């Protein structure tokens, strides 16, 4: 109903920006327009580089900048939620003083925005050390210049902040809605979840982690309907599909993965591919391939022939459009939520799925736009190794040397309802 | 993998048995075989009625009973999870002493069961007073005998327990996995969620409440395919369907409901029915009617005719069996989880859905067996008013005086693959 401001709270190197990023994507992915407002960003668009002195309490000159940055950011927050139609604005900054939060609660009150706080609390020198190593050594601020000096300036930077740090108080802040995250998710305290969005966020946040691992995404081996250029259905693996299943298992074994979890759909082709691994795996009805409704099992030609208007309209909006009695990519994404969440909770996991399902998952992990999503390239017999990294995720494409047919169909240059068959089928790949 | 024991912790009249009940059902509903072990039950199968003195600390005689009851219960817990294949055994008792819990953690350790604690903490005389009013005045113990004396004996009963009460300690119990619920869900503290089942439980528990409200379940008004005796599809409302939509709105208005929330599917018939109310409502793709795959839009006759083996096998296991390219009731239930949860978070809500969807929802709220579920009677143009009550839920069937066709098809006496058409269609209701 009314927009929301999610307020990050915590000392530097507590993973606020990491949590800001992840949550923002998650929410956006499930249909909630969210944007992050990072103060550190604003700051750099202001003064500049050198010292932790800029963070010194006596530095009144510095405090104005930071104060003007906070208000600039709020300006943006307002027009984002009030004029641009955003749903959630995440305020990413230390916000360590009751004072600062009040400023915020105030602004919120004025504009009628609900407020939820996320406080990341961690007092393990180890954890913080790694955080600085991991993300601060290469922060823009520290144009990779110094050595251990970066640490020096940062530990100091933190200290500045430790001075007036006023954590959310269970008594004084009793009325506020928030979640305190302790020791990278070991313990949590949740107070006053007001609504859906908040019940949701708490859920997401209490289910993500920072344990290094890899996510391998791939489709089932080439299927009989694949070879025939027909979409959907529940065909089994082709000979080539069966060969890939074992090339995959060979690859997986070569990766020397610690306790790998395997997920499949309830569809035969993914299950059969899983069997090749000789390890237990789990089936998820939610990973089944998108459903084409009336075009289930057709060839693009038969679709152009029987449902030409649908065909062109779908090409006009592949993300939202549905074939009669079928799902849209938007639909699939919604249905995939539970899986995405399970993927967050897992460490090393291999997911054997389908072309459309896989596009959704990649779009999620690689932050592609919904516009982009229905068109990602998910070739058969190719493994995509996803390695999450602080704010981000690298990806490696690994072809497993077993030929298969090509199922990627690019957007035709002509998507008009009155376009002609050839114009509508000119991007269809060769199928047997 | 290994079973789990969920341990209820808390003073009497904190809603432990209420939480035990709800969670057990929830879990069972989502595919996790859970059973409750209520000690109060065991006790009554032992000594008997009269005093709070049975709960007096000096009462060593009483303590043995209670001690033998706890071990009896544990015996059962073991054979339930170790021989009967249960997945979660919920230990419902005060378990207010570190001692008692150790006994439990011990037993657990011995048998290799994971352990999670749920501590209900509430220090509002008001809240507790109502609880005693609400559930204790009519407890078996207090064969509705006394008046305010019941209270007397109960407040005293609680006191006995207050003496040695040792809440979970954030330091001493740091290693344990648990969730502390404060003031009927206002604040929560979660420590060390180990796995899926636990991440799940926390979610459920942090999303249910005890605010009195009603849940109205009904189908869309009679549809065109309804009138034709055809299943599935996305037909619109019949004239009668359109008349019911407004009889419904009339009824809803007559109930004088405070802020009623309305949910529909993405299917036309439920949406059209919603329109009649003149209030905003929300569409949920997950409420769409079960999908019949290849029998989508057929009449039972056409199904018997084209897929006779499927037809009989489905009659053999209507819950698990799937029509080619279609869902099973089991499937539907899984897909409905998100909705059930949203229903828990809502207060007054009206759900306009479909025959199979509605059976699932009723089965959930009325605790019917999966065997029973696919056969519940969900007549058209009839509203089912569900009123949750402490451990339970009453239900009222309200016919809205607009005729519609009958779509209930009972299980045939003959479900053999070799049974004959007439034998397979003899329970089909009249359709136009
Ligand atoms: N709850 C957590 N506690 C501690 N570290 C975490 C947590 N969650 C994520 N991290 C780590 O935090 C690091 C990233 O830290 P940042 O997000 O830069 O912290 P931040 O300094 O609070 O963000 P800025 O200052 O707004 S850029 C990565 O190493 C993450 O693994
Ligand atoms: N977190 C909560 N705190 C306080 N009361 C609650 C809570 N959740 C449910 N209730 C109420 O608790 C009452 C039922 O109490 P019980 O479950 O009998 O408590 P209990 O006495 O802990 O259970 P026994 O003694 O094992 S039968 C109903 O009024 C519920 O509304």
């Amino acid at each position: 109903n009314s927009p929301t401001m999610v307020i990050m709270v915590g000392l530097p190197a507590r993973g606020k920006t990491y949590i800001s990023t992840k949550l923002t994507r998650y929410l956006n992915f499930i249909g909630t327009p969210t944007k992050v407002f990072n103060l550190g960003q604003y700051r750099r668009e202001a003064v500049s580089y050198k010292n932790y002195e800029f963070f010194l309490p006596d530095n009144m000159e510095a405090l104005q900048i930071r104060k003007q940055c906070a208000l600039a950011a709020l300006k943006d927050v307002h027009n984002y939620l009030s004029h641009e139609e955003g749903h959630v604005a995440v305020f990413d900054a230390t916000n360590t003083t009751r004072e600062r939060r009040s400023l915020i609660l105030q602004f919120a009150k004025e504009h009628g925005y609900k407020v939820f706080f996320i406080e990341s609390i961690c007092n393990d020198p180890g954890i913080i050390a790694e955080n600085i190593r991991q993300v601060k050594l290469g922060s823009p601020d520290y144009i990779d210049c110094d050595r251990e000096k970066v640490l020096e300036d940062f530990l100091k930077r933190i200290e500045c902040y430790e001075v007036n740090y006023q954590p959310l108080d269970e008594e004084l802040d009793s009325h506020l809605s928030y979640i305190k995250i302790f020791d990278v998710g070991t313990r949590y305290m949740v107070n006053r979840v007001q609504d859906h969005i908040q019940s949701r966020t708490v859920y997401y946040l209490m289910n993500i982690h920072v344990t290094p691992r890899s996510i391998y995404l791939c489709r089932h081996g080439e299927s009989e309907l694949n070879i025939r250029g027909r979409i959907g259905g529940d065909s089994g693996l082709s000979v080539r599909g069966k060969q890939y299943a074992y090339a995959l298992a060979n690859f997986i074994q070569s990766q020397g993965i610690s306790s790998l979890k395997v997920f499949t759909s309830r569809m035969k082709r993914t299950i059969q591919t899983a069997e090749a691994l000789g390890v237990p795996y789990e089936q998820f009805k939610a990973l089944n391939e998108i459903d084409a409704g009336v075009c289930e099992e057709m060839t693009y030609e038969e679709i152009q022939e029987h449902y030409p208007e649908e065909f062109a309209l779908r090409d006009q909006d592949k993300y939202r459009y549905r074939y009669p009695k079928g799902e849209s990519y938007e639909d699939l994404v919604q249905r995939l939520e539970p899986v995405i969440m399970e993927l967050e909770r897992q460490e090393n996991v291999l997911v054997i799925c389908h072309q459309a399902v896989m596009r959704c998952l990649l779009a999620y992990f690689l932050d592609k736009s919904s516009e982009e999503l229905p068109y990602l390239k998910c070739p058969l017999h190719t493994v995509l190794k996803l390695t999450p990294v602080a704010y981000g995720c690298k990806v490696e494409s690994i072809y497993l040397n077993v030929e298969a047919v090509n199922t990627h169909r690019e957007k035709p240059e002509n998507v008009d309802i009155t376009r002609e068959p050839e114009e509508a089928l000119d991007t269809v790949p060769a199928h047997y």
